[PDB]
């Protein structure tokens, strides 16, 4: 069950995309 | 406790919608 | 230590704001 | 396992930056 949990944490980790998307949006907005 | 944990994680996972909404905004603002 | 963990999960929960902000941005963008 | 867990959670928490970046975008796009 600890494993299920850690599996859910890796699914949550699969956030950096969101960060990347945001950086890209700011730039498309003219910074 | 551990079922509160698994449930809080399912509540958090239930984020990809956010990523996809951002993918849309980025697409909308992209070069015409 | 289970408590520490559940505390971190409530901190993560404190995401709906992000959703709200996004809905507001789409609307400000002219939908 | 449990330290991998606590560490993955600290890696996730390390989100508020995202909220605040969105608060900025919303502020920028707000009525002049």
């Amino acid at each position: 069950r600890m494993k299920q949990i850690e599996d859910k944490l890796e699914e949550i980790l699969s956030x950096y995309h969101i960060e990347n998307e945001l950086a890209r949006i700011k730039k498309l907005l003219g910074e």
